[PDB]
């Protein structure tokens, strides 16, 4: 048939490696979570009495109940891959208290959002009021809910919950009758709000019933503004929230498989190139070393990336979650697209770098911990959640993340496997009567043994994946270019049998994407990291306050972070390996400043934890070194002296940081100019400042050629006093920096912005307070 | 300082090659042009007597004078690399006529267009009545006089004309003068119509005199509904006229190189980042294996080829010589991009293409004779101009193409030398006192020496381009392995005190590649190295392959060959590939020895490279099918593509309304009418009226209109006044919607002209039209 399948977790047991050890130190933190907790705002929102307080953080500050869905999937997912018995009473547990919920109501609504049946009934009616992260009042519940679908699929797929199938099939019909009096026009409206993958979750369940109006229903749920520009290969990607898109593409490229066979619609392979293309422009544009994509959640330009190696606030970790989900999707049937019948192994050169590079790099791999954001500055640290206080995204992705690192090590074709990731294991191949081991301590050797365990004498043929950074192999004791590509190797494969190989593993050192002067060294596929400090990791383990998932410690200027000297080949040439069973390399060549510490000590990034860091470098010439070093010791400089004076910073029409300052509104829009997002409003729009030390400036960014102005309130006090303007910068933005006439108090305090004899605001770009 | 530059025209001597014969037989097609006739719209419209008639075709049909402009061009440029006296005398005497012209107005006005003087009145008074190809009932005037601004800058900077300079300056000031009372608004309303590269003029000008009030008038005259896109790296182009684009994308990068240390204006990394884009887009998505694009003229899809392989209107050539010159621009400042100091090579590998498949394949070698289009289609031929009787756009770029073939072979940075083309040449280098030879019979042969001639003694660096489509050298018999760097196109330095008599000797590999189609459909082209190869199909129905001056005469009107007809190659692309073997003897020559349908019964198929295929059908682009699936394609083909075929067979004119082409060879007319695009289609419609004159070479039995089937409102058909009132026979709808109305005719139209008019029948508009064609 040429259908490329995927093992299930049951099948696939990891061995002794780092990838084992974050799947345990994930169980135990999945089973330091109170589920009571969990089911809290379910149970609320059925009109049902909680067992105990739901958690706070997110968890009660409007996305209640989306940690819950995350813990179906990761619960389901980790039952799967390790039988564990703590596991499979929690997930009974946690099923039965959403069962419980879902009889009370009896429409088969599920959920978590306040207020969730009055929401539900407006949408039904036709009373849809969607902004970009808002539904009628509400954070994201389109997406909060995707979570539970998501759960419950993952219930029934991983661990075979039947009562699983039952719950997700009457959540998915009361979906059909909320959306059956809706035109296209109103749904695409609502779809304006984050809504997860939704079309997935319900290509899912046409998959699972077999019932086409699910299919139906998830095109429906397909938002059209983002699908349309990849069906003719454009990427307009440029300002959008990033963790928005991956789930919807991931979405299309799903009702493209479920659509494979369907008559009455002829748009498969459409969707299908759409998302394909859409991989392409985020890996090959977007992405950095580690595998990762966006700057405070959002696509910047990808022939600028400054923002990346500036904000503290680098790839967010869901991103890279949902791009490997979308892989594996795309890698599947990519032999059936170029017609080779044989899958495309560059797919895999990508899983292995994100995998390998981010997703094992997010968890603290002793203490546990998941990270939102993975700063590329040099010189900055990344926070960890803690259990009982961070309820973020990236907990509920990080939750799944370590469940599941079996199900993409191979593939399987009829008499075909696919031996794709390097990582110790034990595959059950069932349809063809094989077991087989994989032992290896890659990363930190290079050689690879394959063991059959088991087989009954077939003829069979292993394909074994030759990288892109990597052909001598021995076959039983019998000894035998630069491409992504696989070597064939058919045997009647008996018990006993043995193929071993090596895989070749040279320096490189990669350029930021878009060719500014900066470079991370990596290893085969392994970034490296230098450990620059351990001073001011504040709010390293994380509270549960909004903006906690921020690494809100003391910013080092750039100057005093390692700067690379010389020409990139000659900067590359001087990064030694030293010895040892760990791979460990010192950078013996031209530093500025002077290393104290004799030289530059250089391990693999997922190893690197509780410390700042750099990954890349700046670099510099020697031609060019003077004019380099001297905007970085004024420009720079000062940039930083700023950011170590902010006490609170708002980014007007990026949905976190409102979400975390309690933006409220009324007649209000939001929109980009030159790669700058803004928040106006006819009526009025407000924020709560939380001020940490107590504060004597405040400073606002408009446009300049912006003729609508705002009054300012500050606790409703008016604020009367001159702006000093700053000139104008390169793109046409102004700062207008106030000295307020009392400090603002250590606290909250609400600013709100109201028009000032125009019909709009000021179209706002930043809002900052500083001492 | 790192800047790359370029080597001037008369420092770079071309030696024995094709690029030499294609230079010696335009320079022979350059003298046989009348330079009173170029000359006569100019003095005309100046209130003078001309000393002869102008040329016919466009330059009486509405371009007179757009010749003129490109001639002073050629001319300056020839001169520039050949020296020869004939050229500089033509040159001379044109200028002087240009010149009374420009005396006898005495505003700085020059230009050819009928009733110049009243229509630049109206355009000053901001009476703007701008089309997609007209500006108050003339065609496209911003177009014309552009090649008069860059003919005289030409004349300046090749030839070193003082008198061009100053008749340039003139011209320049008499526009900021007619622009002066203009608002932003009214001058992008005037941009609509085409306008050529007007804004890279107005930059040429800036730097020549040094006065920014000229970059500030090329700004103006930069389209910003083009840039706007190209700068948030959103290709757009799709239903695009082609030609319009690319000239004001040149303009917005040569504003960008101008506007370099502007302290009063920060949008110079912009526009240039929009036209890295630009060359991006068209380059990687919108172009063929010979390097050109477009399809009638216009932007086709980049997922769906189709059309470039039906139809007889494949790439035109004016848009390949202006991807050269963006090209040449974006080479140059490439490396201050990435902050390398090091210009990308891959900018070369596109220029390396399109010149040799592209550029060289559109000149007759021998006779002379431009093309326009170049079908991609299997199994047509090219039409090549004709010098008395041929005024068509892609003349006009013709006669530069030729002239500068030296012109991208080198490049110098200091004590570096880029050798980019495998060109034979002679170099003079007197930055660094160096004279060099290249010598090659590439592509014919895969050895290239490098001989220094002269030299003084210091350390400089060779940097030899090694193409992707490509390490063993020898320095004075010494032989030098290096490391085989990188699979991707990049440069080798070698790095010596060279000194008289020293000798570098390197070879280029090359193989046989199978470049399929860009959108991925079953068709597919041989290369060897970067050249395109070709099979000759048959040398029947060449109709009108030497153009008259007819209205129409640069398309390939002969008969169509059904595409079952042509060779298709049958097996894996993997094979298909590897049986395709050099044959013996100098020249490239290749037979392809695998399995072929319709079958060889004497003869291999035998392959040649495309630029020495001229005078006969040919095909580039090959159907490819599996055996499996060779039966149903086969009895496809003899179906559905055989009746399109014997349709275009048994037509005798053909219109595309809304194709700005199409209508102006067929005399347009119209009255409160509009243009646009539904479904990759072009169409017009009106409330008043419009009309054409359809040209009739043998007599007429049945008219052909097609509209969408959901469009409700309706048209009268007029021809020569009476009213057709017979009833179409309709056809069922295509799967876009579109119906073709085919009228049977009560008396047949007569061989000579006649006029179709569509007027609204009981309805606000006519029905939108979107082809008229009329069959025997
Ligand atoms: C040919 C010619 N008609 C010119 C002006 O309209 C166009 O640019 C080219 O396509
Ligand atoms: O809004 C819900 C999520 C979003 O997908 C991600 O970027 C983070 N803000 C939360
Ligand atoms: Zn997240
Ligand atoms: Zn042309």
């Amino acid at each position: 048939n040429h259908q490329v399948s995927y093992f299930s977790l049951q099948d696939v047991k990891l061995l002794s490696s780092p990838f084992l050890q974050a799947q345990q130190t994930d169980l135990h933190y999945i089973l330091a979570l109170d589920p009571d907790r969990l089911s809290a705002p379910f149970l609320r929102e059925a009109g049902l009495t909680p067992k105990a307080p739901s958690y706070t953080n997110w968890e009660n500050t409007g996305l209640d109940g989306h940690i819950g869905g995350h813990y179906l999937s990761a619960l389901s997912m980790m039952y799967a891959a390790t039988g564990d018995t703590a596991i499979y009473h929690r997930l009974n547990y946690m099923l039965n208290e959403l069962h419980r919920a879902q009889q009370a109501v009896g429409t088969g609504f599920i959920g978590g959002t306040p207020g969730s049946l009055q929401l539900w009934k407006e949408i039904k009616a036709g009373d849809i009021r969607a902004g970009g992260f808002s539904l009628n009042g509400k954070w994201v519940p389109l997406y909060n809910i995707h979570k539970t679908y998501a759960g419950l699929r993952d219930a029934y797929l991983y661990a075979h919950s039947d009562l699983a199938r039952q719950m997700l099939i009457d959540l998915t019909d009361w979906m059909i009758d909320i959306t059956s009096g809706l035109s296209d026009n109103q749904m695409q409206d609502m779809l304006r709000s984050e809504h997860g993958g939704l079309n997935e979750t319900f290509a899912d369940v046409a998959e699972i019933t077999g019932d086409k109006k699910y299919l139906k229903l998830a095109r429906r749920f397909s938002h059209k503004v983002i699908l349309d520009p990849l069906i003719k290969n454009e990427d307009r990607l440029n300002g959008m929230h990033a963790n928005t898109q991956i789930p919807k593409v991931i979405g299309y490229k799903r009702v493209a498989e479920v659509s494979k066979n369907d008559k009455d619609w002829n748009h498969a392979a459409e969707w299908d190139h759409a998302a394909r293309f859409f991989w392409n422009t985020v890996v090959n544009h977007r992405s950095v070393c580690i595998g990762g994509n966006s700057v405070r959640e959002h696509f910047h330009p990808s022939d600028n990336f400054t923002s990346m190696l500036n904000d503290v606030q680098g790839p967010e970790t869901c991103n890279t979650y949902n791009m490997l989900r979308l892989t594996k999707m795309l890698y599947q049937n990519s032999g059936d697209v170029d017609n080779s019948n044989k899958p495309d192994p560059r797919y895999v050169d990508y899983y292995e770098r994100a995998l390998y590079n981010h997703i094992l790099s997010s968890q603290e791999p002793d203490k546990g911990g998941f990270v939102y954001f993975t700063p590329m500055r040099p010189g900055h640290y990344r926070v960890y959640s803690q259990p009982e206080t961070s309820m973020w995204c990236c907990v509920g992705s990080g939750l799944e993340n370590h469940t599941k690192y079996g199900e993409f090590i191979y593939a399987h074709q009829q008499d075909t496997l696919y031996v794709n990731l390097f990582i110790p294991s034990q595959l059950n191949w069932k349809e063809q009567g094989v077991t087989l081991t994989q032992e290896t301590l890659f990363p930190d050797d290079e050689k690879v043994t394959l063991r059959i365990d088991k087989a009954a004498k077939k003829n069979l043929t292993l394909m074994i994946r030759i990288p892109e950074w990597a052909y001598e192999i021995t076959i039983n004791g019998k000894k035998h270019t630069g491409a992504s590509t696989y070597l064939p190797i058919r045997r009647k494969w008996k018990k006993g049998d043995m193929i071993t190989f090596h895989l070749p593993m040279k320096v490189s050192l990669e350029q930021i994407p878009d060719k500014k002067d900066y470079y991370a060294f990596l290893y085969g596929p392994i970034v490296l990291a230098t450990s620059t400090g351990t001073e001011n990791l504040d709010g390293i383990y994380a509270d549960d306050s909004r903006g906690g998932h921020i690494a809100h410690g003391r910013q080092t200027p750039l100057q005093e972070i390692p700067m690379l000297i010389g020409n990139p080949d000659s900067i590359r040439h001087s990064l030694h390996k030293l010895s040892g069973s760990k791979l460990a390399f010192s950078y013996d060549g031209n530093v500025y400043p002077t290393q104290k510490s004799k030289s530059l000590e250089l391990i693999p990034f997922f190893r690197l934890h509780n410390s700042r860091y750099a990954v890349y470098f700046r670099q510099a010439s020697e031609e060019q070194f003077k004019t380099i070093q001297e905007e970085m010791a004024t420009a720079e400089r000062k940039a930083t002296e700023l950011a170590n004076r902010t006490v609170d910073l708002i980014f007007p029409g990026e949905q976190q940081p409102e979400s975390d300052h309690s933006i409220q509104y009324e007649a209000s829009e939001t929109g980009t100019h030159k790669d700058r997002h803004f928040r106006r409003a006819k009526g009025w729009f407000s924020y709560n400042l939380k001020i940490k030390e107590e504060a004597s400036q405040l400073m606002i960014t408009v446009r300049q050629e912006d003729r609508n102005k705002a009054v300012i309130l500050l606790n409703n006090e008016k604020l009367t006093v001159h702006p000093t303007v700053s000139k104008a910068d390169k793109d046409g933005f102004i700062r207008l920096c106030y000295l307020l006439p009392r400090k603002l108090k250590v606290g909250s305090c609400e600013i709100l912005f109201k028009p000032d004899g125009t019909e709009w605001t000021s179209a706002v770009y930043e809002v900052r307070l500083l001492k």
